[PDB]
């Protein structure tokens, strides 16, 4: 009957879900890291510096 | 899956920022030696000056 068959293939389809989802995640965690840094490095970057006040010579 | 774009996006924005202040603070250290040395070397060429006292001849 069509019943034994059904239940084969929903098993497949439940494990190839999983698959797409696990990829979705595991991008956007590699992503969060190098935002987050990218942002930090900057704001130290632009407001660091340095002023010379007076040269003297002998 | 909009937040995987999103993030990408957001390193670029912070990338041109920063490009644009680097001009502003570059261009203003520049101008700024030309504008003292300017001052300085006014006040000497003002304030210095030569007299004759007398003259006599033979």
């Amino acid at each position: 009957e069509t019943g034994i068959g059904t239940l084969i293939i929903f098993i497949a389809m439940v494990l190839v879900a999983a698959v797409a989802a696990t990829v979705l995640i595991n991008t956007a965690g590699s992503l969060q890291q190098r935002a987050t840094s990218t942002g930090s490095q900057t704001t130290n970057q632009v407001s660091t510096g340095l002023i010379v006040q007076s040269i003297y010579g002998m």
